[PDB]
C-alpha cells in the first residue's frame, strides 16, 4: 500500500487508497492536517506539528516554518533572499551553496526539516494502517525544478519512505475531483493555502493532464490573513485598555491563534467573539480580551490580500492563451478558499461558480493517494 503525502508549505496531509475510495488519515490528536513546523526549544527538545506551531511566536528564533520556500534552492536564489527578510529564524549558506537553516548552532537542510514533518505523517499513516509504511507518492508545486523535486524525494528517504513518484499539486488536486474521467476540458486550479498562492491552468486531454500555465505569489497565504487580523486586534486592544501586547510574545502567541480561529469561524458565521482571559495584567489586576468581529469587518481587514490573487490569475489565463469563457471548471484548493469573499473573487475571476466538491485542504493528499494506488 502506498501513502499519498501533501508536504505543504504551512500544513501537511496524508491519505491512502482504501477500496475505490481514498481516505485522509487523522493523526493521534484527531487532526486531518499537521502543521509543517519544526522547532527546537531551549531544552533542545524537538517539536513537530501542532506542538511546534503552538510556540512559534514565543520561540521565533528557533521555530522553522515555510521551509518549503528553501528546499532545493541555492542560498543566492532571489526567493531565498526574499525569505530571509520575511522570517525571524536564521537562514544560512551551506558549504555546498544551498540554503539551510540554523538553530542553537545546529545546521539543518530543508530536506531534514521536511523529513521531520514526513516522519510525523509516516507515523500517522502507520497508526491507521497497523503496519509500517514504506512506499509513498509526494506532491510538489508545479513550478518546482528538478533540484526542488530531488530534495523533496530526499526528505522522504531520510524518513524511511521510498518515494515512488513526485507529482504536481494542481494535478493531484484534479485527480481528487475526478477530472481524471472528465471529457476534455480546461481547468483552473485556484490554490490559496496557509503560506502560498498558486493558480494553475490545466488541460484534460483523454484523461491526461497538461499544465498550460502557472502563476501566483509564494508569499501570499492564510498566515498573512491571520497577521492582518492580529494587527487589528493588537491595535484595538491597546486603544481599549492602553496595554501594548507587542511586548509580550506569549500574549501575541495567544492572539495569533485566536485570530486564525476567528477567521475560520467567519467562513460559516457572520460574527464571532474573540475571548482571551488573563491575556495580560495591569495595576488594576488581570486584563481579559473580549472582542466581537463581523465578517464585514474581517473582509475589510484582508481585502488587499484577496485582491492580490487577481492579477496572477489573469496573467495565467493570458499565458495559457484562453479567455475566462474557455475555462470549463474552477477547482478550489487550500483552506483559505473556504472564505466566502475568496470564493466570490474566484467567481468574478472566471465567470463560473468554483467547484467546492472536494475538501479544499485535503484534495492534494487525496490525489497523491489515488496516484499511489495506481503505482501499487
Ligand atoms: N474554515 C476556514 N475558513 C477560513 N480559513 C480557513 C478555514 N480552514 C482553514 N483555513 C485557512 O487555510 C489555511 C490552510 O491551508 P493549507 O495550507 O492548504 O492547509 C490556513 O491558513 C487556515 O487558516
Amino acid at each position: 500500500a502506498v501513502v499519498g503525502i501533501d508536504l505543504g508549505t504551512t500544513n501537511s496531509c496524508v491519505a491512502v487508497m482504501e477500496g475505490k475510495q481514498a481516505k485522509v488519515l487523522e493523526n493521534a490528536e484527531g487532526a486531518r492536517t499537521t502543521p509543517s513546523v519544526v522547532a527546537f526549544t531551549a531544552d533542545g527538545e524537538r517539536l513537530v506539528g501542532m506542538p511546534a506551531k503552538r510556540q512559534a511566536v514565543t520561540n521565533p528564533n528557533n521555530t522553522f516554518y515555510a521551509t518549503k520556500r528553501l528546499i532545493g534552492r541555492r542560498y543566492d536564489d532571489p526567493e531565498v533572499q526574499k525569505d530571509i527578510k520575511n522570517v525571524p529564524f536564521k537562514i544560512v549558506r551551506a558549504s555546498n551553496g544551498d540554503a539551510w537553516v540554523e538553530a542553537h548552532g545546529k545546521l539543518y537542510s530543508p530536506s531534514q526539516i521536511g523529513a521531520f514533518v514526513l516522519m510525523k505523517m509516516k507515523e500517522t499513516a502507520e497508526n491507521y494502517l497497523g503496519h509500517t509504511a514504506k512506499n509513498a507518492v509526494i506532491t510538489v508545486p508545479a513550478y518546482f525544478n528538478d533540484s526542488q523535486r530531488q530534495a523533496t524525494k530526499d526528505a522522504g528517504q531520510i524518513s524511511g519512505l521510498n518515494v515512488l513518484r513526485v507529482i504536481n499539486e494542481p494535478t493531484a488536486a484534479a485527480l481528487a475531483y475526478g477530472l481524471d474521467k472528465s471529457e476534455d476540458k480546461v481547468i483552473a486550479v485556484y490554490d490559496l493555502g496557509g503560506g502560498t498562492f498558486d493558480i494553475s491552468i490545466l488541460e484534460i486531454q483523454k484523461g491526461v493532464f497538461e499544465v498550460k500555465s502557472t502563476n501566483g505569489d509564494t508569499f501570499l497565504g492564510g498566515e498573512d490573513f491571520d497577521q492582518a487580523l492580529l494587527r487589528h486586534i493588537v491595535k484595538e486592544f491597546k486603544r481599549e485598555t492602553g496595554v501594548d501586547l507587542t511586548k509580550d510574545n506569549m500574549a501575541l502567541q495567544r492572539v495569533r491563534e485566536a485570530a486564525e480561529k476567528a477567521k475560520c469561524e467567519l467562513s460559516s458565521s457572520v460574527q464571532t467573539d474573540i475571548n482571551l482571559p488573563y491575556l495580560t495584567m495591569d495595576s488594576s489586576g488581570p486584563k481579559h480580551l473580549n472582542m466581537k468581529l463581523t465578517r464585514a469587518q474581517f473582509e475589510g481587514i484582508v481585502t488587499d490580500l484577496i485582491r492580490r490573487t487577481i492579477a496572477p490569475c489573469q496573467k495565467a489565463m493570458q499565458d495559457a492563451e484562453v479567455s475566462k469563457s474557455d475555462i470549463g471548471e474552477v477547482i478550489l484548493v487550500g483552506g483559505m478558499t473556504r472564505m466566502p469573499k475568496v470564493q466570490q473573487t474566484v467567481q468574478d475571476l472566471f465567470g463560473r461558480a468554483p467547484s467546492k466538491a472536494v475538501n479544499p485542504d485535503e484534495a492534494v493528499a487525496i490525489g497523491a493517494a489515488i496516484q499511489g494506488g495506481v503505482l501499487a
